[PDB]
């Protein structure tokens, strides 16, 4: 079981914990998915994220990724994606806390929080480039609605690294704390949040981001296309 | 009489102080339409607008709001926003003189200025979701021209508050200064304003702002009908 | 010859030494066509462009625009912008070394680099109000990419004038250095930046600007008509 769920009286804690890197492969995203049900079902004031005390995520299964088979691979990437507009648009407050790196799959899971708590010394990263790969329109449109114009450009094509008061600067964090309050702080700033209006929270987060969460629901529809292409163009 | 004009050279001054909080009423929103028309017919370089010692603005009387009488709160949304526009497309550079507290129509108002400077001490802040509303689109088209990505995020849905450096990081203000000295700053900065180009600043300023001019003049006309919206989907 | 072109190992390095102020006319920008062209035959992993030891370019030549010869100074326009188009959809890694001061023409070409070294003395500035001109859509479009929406406001419709760190924040510049290593330092960033992915990498940046490289070639194509507004419109 790689995901609990606590309820802490007005808010609930969602903590990412495999073995090893919170990699968001179908069995992580299942879980994470019943443990926002539950939050639904609890009807929260607000909800908090948190990996484990080696990362936040190292995003997607690398070799599900690399084994060739497609369809499970584009599974897994929609399912991601979908579960990053799930948080994007979520009705109550949500607090990210980074407890480690978040590369990748991580990182744009991250930038899907209403306010992301990190320590300085943890990575945040789209290393696509790094190893590779081009980054799909998905994750352009969450960096793109989180990122300065300048740090957008530098996280993408050039696969930047960013950590602590740099990424505060770019807007890959809204918040720098010592490791060992990153969760601490993280609860206390949901608690916070949920004394806010829910509703007029709820209505105004939608228009603050109602364009990016239509082309986001654009590159989940075209995530499979979007690997053709690419497949093709190689091919060529 | 809750605004004063005054010429100073090749600059105008316009001072809010009404016995309070410079709430943005009708009266108010007369005032400085009218001190507006004389700098329009004094043909001045610059103009520099000013709250008093307590406020830049506490924005919309709170009051016209709850009173359940809708044609006349429509009307002072309408006019406050459509002040907004008039001074984010003047044909002279305008600088804003922070002098207190700037909140939800005054922060809108703020947002509007060339050049802004204010305080460390002096909250900014769109307070709409703590106080149980969301913010209307003309209001969000203002500050998405402003606030960097990640701060636009946090000032709506979450109406955050921003002071000082946060407020400059935010892009909320351009310039801080000592209580004291903000509003004889905004004023050496007019006149040197001045100094540039009257008409190439006023095409360039039309030009760096035309999408949002164009949302905005959307967010006026359709004001009351937002305001519809709410009330039928409340009431289901 | 205002333009040297120089391999070393996986990169090359571009510098501009006309007498002066590397101004952009019509035979500056062959030579940097030119040099550019060599870099495509060469098949670089990353390139490096410099100025000299007093700017990095002051921009268009004055005088083909005072002139009143209309067509070589649209000629020049239109190739100014195609040289920042090109660049800023090269397929390998650009890295700008500021060597002095960019103005105007030579801050939108400094604004097309993946990354952007300069020093804390070195003034970043689209001067064009404070010299009587309004600034072409295509530049618009560049800063547009990479300036926070406060800093665009100003560096635009106010002149602003941006060094070092106010330069950073802005998002003019991507890294500040002393003077004697900022060309060692853009060189070494271009070596690290060879090792990426150049697919990837070519793709990535192409998807990281999009719109603004379809509203650019609109830029260019329009410069021509933009000049002939703007002729007509104050003869009105």
């Amino acid at each position: 079981d790689p995901v609990s769920y606590t309820r802490k009286d007005s808010i609930a804690v969602i903590s990412m914990d495999d073995g090893k890197v919170n990699a968001l492969g179908p069995a992580m995203q299942q879980a994470l998915n019943a443990a926002i049900d539950n939050a639904d079902r609890d009807d929260v004031g607000a909800l908090v994220i948190t990996g484990n005390g080696r990362v936040f995520s190292g995003g997607f299964d690398l070799k599900i990724l690399t084994s060739g088979e497609v369809q499970p691979a584009i599974d897994m990437l929609r399912g991601g994606f979908e579960l990053a507009y799930r948080l994007l648009s979520y009705p109550k407050p949500v607090v990210m806390a980074c407890t480690g790196h978040a590369i990748a799959m991580g990182a744009f899971l991250l930038s899907c929080g209403d306010h992301r708590v990190a320590a300085h010394a943890y990575n945040i990263q789209a290393n696509e480039v790094a190893i590779g790969m081009t980054i799909p329109y998905a994750a352009l449109e969450i960096m793109k609605l989180r990122l300065t114009r300048s740090a957008y450009q530098q996280a993408t094509g050039l696969a930047k690294t960013f950590f602590g008061e740099t990424a505060l600067a770019a807007g890959f964090i809204d918040e720098i704390a010592l490791p060992e309050v990153v969760v601490s702080r993280a609860e206390e700033a949901a608690r916070e949040f949920a004394g806010l209006n829910q509703h007029a929270h709820a209505a105004t987060k939608l228009r603050s981001r109602a364009d990016a969460l239509t082309a986001i629901r654009a590159g989940i529809d075209g995530i499979a296309a979007e690997f053709g292409l690419a497949e093709n163009l190689y091919f060529q």
